[PDB]
Protein backbone atom coordinates (compact mmCIF):
# COMPACT_ATOMS: atom_id res chain seq x y z
CA UNK A 1 0.00 0.00 0.00
CA UNK A 2 2.86 2.38 0.77
CA UNK A 3 4.48 1.90 -2.65
CA UNK A 4 1.20 2.54 -4.49
CA UNK A 5 0.43 5.60 -2.35
CA UNK A 6 3.87 7.14 -2.93
CA UNK A 7 3.62 6.59 -6.69
CA UNK A 8 0.21 8.30 -6.72
CA UNK A 9 1.48 11.28 -4.72
CA UNK A 10 4.33 11.66 -7.19
CA UNK A 11 1.91 11.67 -10.13
CA UNK A 12 -0.34 14.14 -8.30
CA UNK A 13 2.70 16.31 -7.57
CA UNK A 14 3.46 16.63 -11.29
CA UNK A 15 -0.07 17.93 -11.86
CA UNK A 16 0.34 20.29 -8.92
CA UNK A 17 3.64 21.72 -10.17
CA UNK A 18 2.23 22.30 -13.67
CA UNK A 19 -0.92 23.85 -12.23
CA UNK A 20 1.02 26.13 -9.87
CA UNK A 21 2.94 27.40 -12.88
CA UNK A 22 -0.25 28.07 -14.82
CA UNK A 23 -1.85 29.77 -11.80
CA UNK A 24 1.14 32.11 -11.47
CA UNK A 25 0.85 32.86 -15.18
CA UNK A 26 -2.84 33.71 -14.90
CA UNK A 27 -2.04 35.93 -11.91
CA UNK A 28 0.91 37.76 -13.53
CA UNK A 29 0.54 37.56 -17.32
CA UNK A 30 -3.24 38.03 -17.61
CA UNK A 31 -5.65 40.83 -16.67
CA UNK A 32 -6.60 39.87 -13.12
CA UNK A 33 -9.50 42.39 -13.08
CA UNK A 34 -11.09 40.42 -15.96
CA UNK A 35 -14.00 38.12 -15.14
CA UNK A 36 -12.73 35.31 -17.35
CA UNK A 37 -9.28 35.47 -15.76
CA UNK A 38 -10.98 35.25 -12.35
CA UNK A 39 -13.09 32.26 -13.44
CA UNK A 40 -9.98 30.45 -14.66
CA UNK A 41 -8.05 31.23 -11.47
CA UNK A 42 -10.92 29.85 -9.35
CA UNK A 43 -11.12 26.73 -11.54
CA UNK A 44 -7.38 26.09 -11.29
CA UNK A 45 -7.47 26.73 -7.51
CA UNK A 46 -10.21 24.08 -7.32
CA UNK A 47 -8.12 21.49 -9.19
CA UNK A 48 -5.11 22.19 -6.97
CA UNK A 49 -7.20 21.69 -3.82
CA UNK A 50 -8.45 18.40 -5.28
CA UNK A 51 -4.90 17.24 -6.04
CA UNK A 52 -3.71 18.22 -2.57
CA UNK A 53 -6.67 16.41 -1.00
CA UNK A 54 -5.87 13.30 -3.05
CA UNK A 55 -2.25 13.34 -1.88
CA UNK A 56 -3.46 13.55 1.72
CA UNK A 57 -5.93 10.69 1.15
CA UNK A 58 -3.15 8.57 -0.37
CA UNK A 59 -0.94 9.20 2.67
CA UNK A 60 -3.79 8.40 5.07
CA UNK A 61 -4.86 5.22 3.24
CA UNK A 62 -1.60 3.71 4.46
CA UNK A 63 -1.68 2.55 8.06
CA UNK A 64 0.41 5.15 9.93
CA UNK A 65 3.13 2.68 10.89
CA UNK A 66 6.27 3.70 9.02
CA UNK A 67 4.78 5.18 5.92
CA UNK A 68 8.03 6.36 4.34
CA UNK A 69 9.08 9.95 5.17
CA UNK A 70 8.88 10.62 1.44
CA UNK A 71 5.21 9.63 1.70
CA UNK A 72 4.68 11.72 4.84
CA UNK A 73 5.99 14.81 3.00
CA UNK A 74 2.81 14.92 0.86
CA UNK A 75 0.97 17.21 0.58
CA UNK A 76 3.43 20.12 0.63
CA UNK A 77 2.35 23.05 2.82
CA UNK A 78 3.82 25.61 0.40
CA UNK A 79 1.72 24.24 -2.48
CA UNK A 80 -1.49 24.82 -0.54
CA UNK A 81 -0.47 28.34 0.53
CA UNK A 82 0.52 29.26 -3.03
CA UNK A 83 -2.82 27.92 -4.28
CA UNK A 84 -4.54 30.67 -2.27
CA UNK A 85 -2.04 33.34 -3.32
CA UNK A 86 -0.51 33.89 0.13
CA UNK A 87 2.18 36.52 -0.29
CA UNK A 88 5.66 34.94 -0.43
CA UNK A 89 6.94 37.27 2.30
CA UNK A 90 4.26 35.71 4.52
CA UNK A 91 5.27 32.16 3.55
CA UNK A 92 8.85 32.98 4.57
CA UNK A 93 7.66 34.19 8.00
CA UNK A 94 5.91 30.83 8.61
CA UNK A 95 7.48 28.40 11.13
CA UNK A 96 9.35 25.50 9.56
CA UNK A 97 7.77 22.71 11.61
CA UNK A 98 4.25 23.98 10.82
CA UNK A 99 2.20 21.65 8.61
CA UNK A 100 -1.21 21.75 6.99
CA UNK A 101 -2.08 18.76 9.18
CA UNK A 102 -1.52 20.95 12.24
CA UNK A 103 -3.72 23.80 10.94
CA UNK A 104 -6.56 21.34 10.38
CA UNK A 105 -6.22 20.33 14.05
CA UNK A 106 -6.44 23.77 15.66
CA UNK A 107 -9.58 25.78 16.30
CA UNK A 108 -10.53 28.82 14.24
CA UNK A 109 -9.27 31.42 16.72
CA UNK A 110 -5.88 29.71 16.89
CA UNK A 111 -5.56 29.48 13.09
CA UNK A 112 -6.19 33.22 12.71
CA UNK A 113 -3.77 34.20 15.49
CA UNK A 114 -1.07 31.98 13.95
CA UNK A 115 -1.61 33.60 10.55
CA UNK A 116 -1.38 37.09 12.08
CA UNK A 117 1.98 36.29 13.69
CA UNK A 118 3.32 35.63 10.18
CA UNK A 119 1.92 38.98 9.01
CA UNK A 120 -1.00 37.56 7.03
CA UNK A 121 -3.57 40.00 5.71
CA UNK A 122 -7.17 40.02 6.85
CA UNK A 123 -8.00 39.06 3.27
CA UNK A 124 -5.45 36.23 3.46
CA UNK A 125 -6.88 34.87 6.73
CA UNK A 126 -10.41 34.51 5.37
CA UNK A 127 -9.06 32.70 2.31
CA UNK A 128 -7.31 30.03 4.38
CA UNK A 129 -10.15 29.76 6.90
CA UNK A 130 -12.52 29.10 4.00
CA UNK A 131 -9.93 26.78 2.46
CA UNK A 132 -9.60 24.75 5.67
CA UNK A 133 -13.39 24.40 5.77
CA UNK A 134 -13.52 23.27 2.13
CA UNK A 135 -10.49 21.06 2.85
CA UNK A 136 -11.92 19.56 6.05
CA UNK A 137 -15.21 18.62 4.36
CA UNK A 138 -13.43 16.14 2.09
CA UNK A 139 -11.35 14.81 5.01
CA UNK A 140 -14.00 3.00 -3.16
CA UNK A 141 -14.56 2.04 -6.82
CA UNK A 142 -18.30 1.44 -6.20
CA UNK A 143 -18.80 4.77 -4.35
CA UNK A 144 -16.87 6.56 -7.12
CA UNK A 145 -19.02 4.63 -9.61
CA UNK A 146 -22.29 5.87 -8.13
CA UNK A 147 -21.14 9.47 -7.79
CA UNK A 148 -19.78 9.60 -11.34
CA UNK A 149 -23.13 8.25 -12.58
CA UNK A 150 -25.01 11.00 -10.76
CA UNK A 151 -22.62 13.57 -12.18
CA UNK A 152 -23.10 12.26 -15.73
CA UNK A 153 -26.89 12.61 -15.33
CA UNK A 154 -26.51 16.21 -14.14
CA UNK A 155 -24.04 17.01 -16.93
CA UNK A 156 -26.39 15.56 -19.59
CA UNK A 157 -29.24 17.61 -18.13
CA UNK A 158 -27.06 20.76 -18.12
CA UNK A 159 -26.22 20.29 -21.82
CA UNK A 160 -29.87 19.62 -22.69
CA UNK A 161 -30.89 22.75 -20.80
CA UNK A 162 -28.25 24.87 -22.60
CA UNK A 163 -29.41 23.53 -25.97
CA UNK A 164 -33.04 24.16 -25.04
CA UNK A 165 -32.29 27.84 -24.25
CA UNK A 166 -29.67 28.65 -26.93
CA UNK A 167 -29.62 25.86 -29.49
CA UNK A 168 -30.31 26.61 -33.10
CA UNK A 169 -29.40 30.31 -32.83
CA UNK A 170 -27.55 31.91 -35.71
CA UNK A 171 -25.67 34.43 -33.50
CA UNK A 172 -25.11 32.40 -30.32
CA UNK A 173 -23.54 34.27 -27.40
CA UNK A 174 -19.88 33.53 -26.78
CA UNK A 175 -20.65 32.85 -23.11
CA UNK A 176 -23.01 30.04 -24.18
CA UNK A 177 -20.48 28.60 -26.65
CA UNK A 178 -17.90 28.44 -23.86
CA UNK A 179 -20.32 26.48 -21.63
CA UNK A 180 -21.34 24.17 -24.47
CA UNK A 181 -17.70 23.30 -25.22
CA UNK A 182 -16.81 22.78 -21.55
CA UNK A 183 -19.81 20.67 -20.60
CA UNK A 184 -19.79 18.42 -23.66
CA UNK A 185 -16.07 17.89 -22.94
CA UNK A 186 -16.85 17.23 -19.28
CA UNK A 187 -19.45 14.60 -20.28
CA UNK A 188 -16.82 12.76 -22.33
CA UNK A 189 -14.31 12.91 -19.48
CA UNK A 190 -16.87 11.59 -16.99
CA UNK A 191 -18.13 8.85 -19.32
CA UNK A 192 -14.54 7.73 -19.89
CA UNK A 193 -13.79 7.71 -16.14
CA UNK A 194 -17.02 5.75 -15.57
CA UNK A 195 -15.75 3.08 -17.94
CA UNK A 196 -12.45 3.00 -16.04
CA UNK A 197 -14.36 2.53 -12.77
CA UNK A 198 -16.77 -0.09 -14.09
CA UNK A 199 -13.72 -2.06 -15.25
CA UNK A 200 -11.94 -1.67 -11.90
CA UNK A 201 -15.11 -2.79 -10.12
CA UNK A 202 -15.65 -5.67 -12.54
CA UNK B 1 -27.38 50.64 -24.94
CA UNK B 2 -30.16 49.87 -22.48
CA UNK B 3 -31.76 47.45 -24.95
CA UNK B 4 -28.49 45.63 -25.64
CA UNK B 5 -27.53 45.47 -21.96
CA UNK B 6 -30.96 44.12 -20.98
CA UNK B 7 -30.80 41.47 -23.72
CA UNK B 8 -27.38 40.35 -22.49
CA UNK B 9 -28.66 40.17 -18.90
CA UNK B 10 -31.49 37.95 -20.13
CA UNK B 11 -29.06 35.57 -21.86
CA UNK B 12 -26.83 35.57 -18.78
CA UNK B 13 -29.83 34.83 -16.54
CA UNK B 14 -30.62 31.70 -18.55
CA UNK B 15 -27.09 30.45 -17.88
CA UNK B 16 -27.50 31.38 -14.21
CA UNK B 17 -30.81 29.54 -13.81
CA UNK B 18 -29.44 26.39 -15.49
CA UNK B 19 -26.27 26.59 -13.40
CA UNK B 20 -28.14 27.09 -10.11
CA UNK B 21 -30.09 23.93 -10.92
CA UNK B 22 -26.89 21.99 -11.58
CA UNK B 23 -25.28 23.33 -8.39
CA UNK B 24 -28.29 22.19 -6.34
CA UNK B 25 -28.03 18.76 -7.96
CA UNK B 26 -24.33 18.46 -7.14
CA UNK B 27 -25.07 19.48 -3.55
CA UNK B 28 -28.04 17.12 -3.11
CA UNK B 29 -27.72 14.20 -5.56
CA UNK B 30 -23.93 13.69 -5.41
CA UNK B 31 -21.51 12.73 -2.62
CA UNK B 32 -20.52 16.13 -1.26
CA UNK B 33 -17.59 14.62 0.72
CA UNK B 34 -16.04 13.49 -2.59
CA UNK B 35 -13.12 15.51 -3.92
CA UNK B 36 -14.41 15.47 -7.51
CA UNK B 37 -17.84 16.66 -6.36
CA UNK B 38 -16.11 19.51 -4.50
CA UNK B 39 -14.04 20.47 -7.56
CA UNK B 40 -17.17 20.59 -9.73
CA UNK B 41 -19.07 22.65 -7.16
CA UNK B 42 -16.18 25.13 -7.00
CA UNK B 43 -16.06 25.27 -10.80
CA UNK B 44 -19.80 25.95 -11.10
CA UNK B 45 -19.63 28.55 -8.33
CA UNK B 46 -16.88 30.24 -10.35
CA UNK B 47 -19.01 30.35 -13.51
CA UNK B 48 -21.98 31.69 -11.54
CA UNK B 49 -19.89 34.52 -10.09
CA UNK B 50 -18.67 35.31 -13.59
CA UNK B 51 -22.23 35.45 -14.93
CA UNK B 52 -23.37 37.68 -12.07
CA UNK B 53 -20.40 40.02 -12.58
CA UNK B 54 -21.22 40.24 -16.30
CA UNK B 55 -24.82 41.15 -15.50
CA UNK B 56 -23.54 43.88 -13.19
CA UNK B 57 -21.10 45.11 -15.86
CA UNK B 58 -23.95 45.26 -18.40
CA UNK B 59 -26.10 47.31 -16.03
CA UNK B 60 -23.21 49.66 -15.15
CA UNK B 61 -21.98 50.19 -18.73
CA UNK B 62 -25.26 52.03 -19.31
CA UNK B 63 -25.34 55.57 -18.00
CA UNK B 64 -27.51 55.43 -14.85
CA UNK B 65 -30.19 57.83 -16.10
CA UNK B 66 -33.45 55.88 -16.40
CA UNK B 67 -32.10 52.50 -17.29
CA UNK B 68 -35.29 50.46 -17.22
CA UNK B 69 -36.14 48.89 -13.83
CA UNK B 70 -35.96 45.50 -15.54
CA UNK B 71 -32.30 46.29 -16.24
CA UNK B 72 -31.72 47.49 -12.66
CA UNK B 73 -32.99 44.15 -11.30
CA UNK B 74 -29.81 42.36 -12.53
CA UNK B 75 -27.99 40.75 -10.90
CA UNK B 76 -30.45 39.05 -8.55
CA UNK B 77 -29.29 38.98 -4.92
CA UNK B 78 -30.84 35.56 -4.29
CA UNK B 79 -28.81 34.08 -7.16
CA UNK B 80 -25.55 35.24 -5.55
CA UNK B 81 -26.54 33.96 -2.09
CA UNK B 82 -27.56 30.57 -3.49
CA UNK B 83 -24.24 30.35 -5.36
CA UNK B 84 -22.52 30.33 -1.95
CA UNK B 85 -25.03 27.86 -0.47
CA UNK B 86 -26.52 30.26 2.07
CA UNK B 87 -29.22 28.39 3.96
CA UNK B 88 -32.73 29.39 2.78
CA UNK B 89 -33.80 30.14 6.35
CA UNK B 90 -31.02 32.75 6.34
CA UNK B 91 -32.13 34.10 2.95
CA UNK B 92 -35.65 34.53 4.37
CA UNK B 93 -34.29 36.47 7.37
CA UNK B 94 -32.57 38.97 5.03
CA UNK B 95 -34.18 42.43 4.69
CA UNK B 96 -36.15 42.93 1.49
CA UNK B 97 -34.59 46.25 0.46
CA UNK B 98 -31.08 44.81 0.89
CA UNK B 99 -29.15 44.45 -2.37
CA UNK B 100 -25.78 43.07 -3.42
CA UNK B 101 -24.92 46.63 -4.45
CA UNK B 102 -25.36 47.73 -0.82
CA UNK B 103 -23.13 44.99 0.64
CA UNK B 104 -20.37 46.02 -1.77
CA UNK B 105 -20.72 49.52 -0.27
CA UNK B 106 -20.41 48.48 3.38
CA UNK B 107 -17.24 47.99 5.38
CA UNK B 108 -16.29 44.53 6.61
CA UNK B 109 -17.74 45.05 10.10
CA UNK B 110 -21.03 46.23 8.58
CA UNK B 111 -21.24 43.22 6.26
CA UNK B 112 -20.61 40.75 9.10
CA UNK B 113 -23.04 42.36 11.55
CA UNK B 114 -25.68 42.48 8.82
CA UNK B 115 -25.17 38.80 8.02
CA UNK B 116 -25.20 37.83 11.70
CA UNK B 117 -28.53 39.60 12.27
CA UNK B 118 -30.03 37.28 9.64
CA UNK B 119 -28.75 34.24 11.55
CA UNK B 120 -25.91 33.46 9.16
CA UNK B 121 -23.30 30.95 10.25
CA UNK B 122 -19.72 31.90 10.93
CA UNK B 123 -18.83 29.72 7.95
CA UNK B 124 -21.43 31.57 5.86
CA UNK B 125 -20.14 35.02 6.85
CA UNK B 126 -16.52 34.33 5.92
CA UNK B 127 -17.77 32.67 2.74
CA UNK B 128 -19.67 35.78 1.62
CA UNK B 129 -16.90 38.10 2.82
CA UNK B 130 -14.52 36.07 0.65
CA UNK B 131 -17.08 36.26 -2.16
CA UNK B 132 -17.33 40.06 -1.86
CA UNK B 133 -13.53 40.34 -2.04
CA UNK B 134 -13.40 38.10 -5.11
CA UNK B 135 -16.39 40.04 -6.47
CA UNK B 136 -14.91 43.48 -5.75
CA UNK B 137 -11.67 42.65 -7.59
CA UNK B 138 -13.52 42.50 -10.92
CA UNK B 139 -15.65 45.54 -10.00
CA UNK B 140 -13.16 46.43 -24.45
CA UNK B 141 -12.75 44.13 -27.45
CA UNK B 142 -8.99 44.87 -27.68
CA UNK B 143 -8.46 44.30 -23.93
CA UNK B 144 -10.38 41.02 -24.19
CA UNK B 145 -8.28 40.26 -27.28
CA UNK B 146 -4.98 40.62 -25.46
CA UNK B 147 -6.13 38.69 -22.38
CA UNK B 148 -7.42 35.76 -24.45
CA UNK B 149 -4.09 35.58 -26.28
CA UNK B 150 -2.20 35.35 -22.98
CA UNK B 151 -4.60 32.70 -21.73
CA UNK B 152 -4.18 30.68 -24.94
CA UNK B 153 -0.37 30.74 -24.52
CA UNK B 154 -0.68 29.50 -20.92
CA UNK B 155 -3.22 26.85 -21.91
CA UNK B 156 -0.93 25.61 -24.70
CA UNK B 157 1.96 25.53 -22.23
CA UNK B 158 -0.18 23.63 -19.71
CA UNK B 159 -1.06 20.97 -22.32
CA UNK B 160 2.58 20.68 -23.43
CA UNK B 161 3.62 20.23 -19.81
CA UNK B 162 0.93 17.56 -19.24
CA UNK B 163 2.16 15.65 -22.30
CA UNK B 164 5.78 16.07 -21.22
CA UNK B 165 5.02 14.41 -17.86
CA UNK B 166 2.37 11.83 -18.85
CA UNK B 167 2.26 11.50 -22.63
CA UNK B 168 2.93 8.14 -24.19
CA UNK B 169 2.10 6.10 -21.06
CA UNK B 170 0.19 2.84 -21.51
CA UNK B 171 -1.69 3.14 -18.16
CA UNK B 172 -2.25 6.89 -17.81
CA UNK B 173 -3.73 8.02 -14.49
CA UNK B 174 -7.38 8.98 -14.69
CA UNK B 175 -6.60 12.34 -13.08
CA UNK B 176 -4.21 13.18 -15.94
CA UNK B 177 -6.78 12.11 -18.56
CA UNK B 178 -9.35 14.41 -16.97
CA UNK B 179 -6.93 17.35 -17.19
CA UNK B 180 -5.98 16.47 -20.77
CA UNK B 181 -9.62 16.49 -21.90
CA UNK B 182 -10.46 19.69 -20.03
CA UNK B 183 -7.48 21.72 -21.21
CA UNK B 184 -7.54 20.63 -24.85
CA UNK B 185 -11.23 21.54 -24.76
CA UNK B 186 -10.45 24.86 -23.08
CA UNK B 187 -7.85 25.64 -25.79
CA UNK B 188 -10.50 25.13 -28.47
CA UNK B 189 -12.96 27.31 -26.56
CA UNK B 190 -10.38 30.09 -26.17
CA UNK B 191 -9.22 29.95 -29.79
CA UNK B 192 -12.80 30.15 -31.06
CA UNK B 193 -13.52 33.13 -28.79
CA UNK B 194 -10.29 34.75 -30.04
CA UNK B 195 -11.64 34.51 -33.59
CA UNK B 196 -14.88 36.16 -32.44
CA UNK B 197 -12.95 38.99 -30.74
CA UNK B 198 -10.61 39.53 -33.68
CA UNK B 199 -13.72 39.90 -35.84
CA UNK B 200 -15.36 42.44 -33.52
CA UNK B 201 -12.16 44.46 -33.18
CA UNK B 202 -11.76 44.36 -36.96
CA UNK B 203 -15.17 45.99 -37.39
Amino acid sequence: AASRALQQCGQLQKLIDISIGSLRGLRTKCAVSNDLTQQEIRTLEAKLVRYICKQRQCKLSVAPGERTPELNSYPRFSDWLYTFNVRPEVVQEIPRDLTLDALLEMNEAKVKETLRRCGASGDECGRLQYALTCLRKVTAIPEEVWNIKQMIKLTQEHIEALLDKFGGEHNPPSIYLEAYEEYTSKLDALQQREQQLLESLG
